[PDB]
């Protein structure tokens, strides 16, 4: 990886770009507390200089940065979000890292890490395998999430070690109702690839599974979360066709579209929210911007707003940009929307 940016320099902490995009982020929607609070958040490897690459990419961004901004629309708002993981290696101490933060979360007003504990030794090891182990996120109103790798030992093992934290988090049934939807299997079509949950206690709770889809048509992908709450038929299949087209292209069958399905207590069944890929299924951040912001026209979203944030972001012009990772959507009565983005900083 190498080190490129108009925007910052090589001594610039990975805390200190974490700043700055956050900032931009809200600028777009329209300082040294904030700062302090990621130093925080970061240690202790917030400190190190951006110039440096980690010796392994991480997955939080598409550009290996330890860092991932995100802004999210719903319910006529718009929030900002960060996540972030330890750019440290090995993989087991990449892996120690975000242990800690976890713990150190714990005490914080209104977090619960009770449910990501009795879990957790479903998502660690002593030797971690696959590209990630945990990751976090924090997003503004301060609530956190964890993000964990069902895959850490092994593909093979991901919808078991998935299906035993369900269990143990209570949520059996709404997870059963899904995997009998699914055909009762989990094979490639739609592979456990993440699992997240929200730090929080209460109804509150939530866990996501996230669920990538290999080798299969914008229809049948759809044709998956007919099981959800809330899935407007065929509002998926529209949104990944209209913005990602042909599904043979080899950027497509690199990074395939993914379903997030969302658990929660005494709820019977899962919600599902579209995640669709952006880079490198489309050659720029010009390129998605403009079939992305036509479809949140015709679906009456604010593509005004996701423009703006755009603008405010990138530290590059956008034809010569890559760093928009995925946008989700959920169509429907209550609509979502969101960006994910890369700093574009490797």
């Amino acid at each position: 990886m190498r080190f490129d940016s108009d925007r910052y320099r090589p001594t610039d902490t990975y805390a200190e770009v974490a700043c700055d995009k956050v900032c931009r982020a809200y600028e777009g929607l329209g300082r040294e507390s904030l700062l302090a609070f990621l130093r925080d958040l970061t240690d202790p490897w917030g400190e190190l200089p951006v110039g440096t690459p980690p010796e392994d990419a991480c997955w939080v961004s598409i550009d290996g940065m330890p860092l991932e901004t995100s802004v999210a629309w719903a319910g006529r708002k718009a929030g900002v979000r960060l996540s972030l993981e330890s750019p440290r290696g090995p993989a087991k101490r990449r892996m120690e890292d975000g242990m800690a933060l976890t713990r150190r979360l714990a005490g914080r007003p209104g977090v619960s890490v009770d449910p990501c504990l009795r879990v957790e030794d479903l998502f660690t090891d002593d030797d971690p395998q696959g590209y990630f182990t945990i990751a976090h996120a924090v997003a503004w109103t301060p609530r956190y999430k964890i993000f964990l790798n069902p895959a850490v030992r092994g593909r093979e093992q991901a919808a078991a070690r998935t299906e035993e934290a369900m269990i143990r988090l209570g949520l059996e049934q709404p997870w059963r109702a899904l995997t009998e939807h699914l055909g009762g299997a989990y094979g490639p079509e739609h592979e456990p690839a993440a699992l997240a949950m929200d730090l929080v206690p209460g109804d509150d709770f939530r866990v996501q599974v996230y669920l990538a889809h290999s080798g299969v048509s914008a229809e049948a992908i759809d044709a998956k979360s007919a099981v959800a709450a809330d899935h407007v038929p065929g509002s998926f299949a529209r949104a990944l066709r209209g913005i990602n087209g042909a599904d043979d292209t080899p950027e497509w069958k690199r990074k395939p579209p993914v379903t997030a399905f969302s658990f929660g207590p005494g709820r019977a069944v899962p919600g599902a929210t579209l995640y669709v890929p952006m880079i490198p299924v489309h050659g720029s951040d010009a390129a998605a911007r403009d079939r992305v912001a036509a479809f949140l026209r015709s679906e009456g979203m604010d593509a005004v707003g996701y423009e703006a944030v755009l603008d405010a972001i990138s530290d590059r012009s956008l034809p010569e940009s890559h760093t928009q990772n995925f946008i989700s959507y959920r169509g429907g009565d209550s609509p979502r929307f969101s960006v994910y983005l890369a700093p574009g900083v490797y």
